């Protein structure tokens, strides 16, 4: 929603430059939850599980726990979700399990931010 864009703006300065003031746990938690829930909305399904510990776990992409898992930290997730980082350039920071985990790439960025 409009609340997702508000939550991303509150952490955008820190995403562009980490030397800037780090957001509070509450700000980081909402920006992670709302961007992951946006991914689950634009691509409904339960083929892939996106885990961003300790803030969220969402199920997405068409087809118990899904057989495909994408696991990453809050900062990497928000860089991917805003398009500041490509999942190809992400490396070992994004851990993937299953044959279709990499399909999340077709649905990123979920919120385009100014670079």
């Amino acid at each position: 929603p409009a609340k997702t864009l508000e939550a991303v703006s509150a952490v955008a300065d820190w995403l562009r430059d980490p030397q800037r003031e780090s957001p509070a746990r509450a700000q980081l938690a909402e920006a992670v939850r709302l961007t992951a829930r946006t991914l689950a909305a634009v691509a409904p399904g339960a083929s892939v599980e996106v885990r961003v510990p300790p803030f969220v776990a969402v199920q997405c992409i068409s087809g118990g726990t899904p057989p495909n898992v994408v696991e990453t930290d809050a900062r990497t997730w928000l860089l991917l979700a805003t398009g500041l980082l490509d999942i190809a350039d992400a490396g070992a920071s994004v851990q993937m399990s299953g044959s279709r985990a990499a399909e999340v790439a077709h649905w990123l960025p979920v919120v385009r931010i100014d670079p």
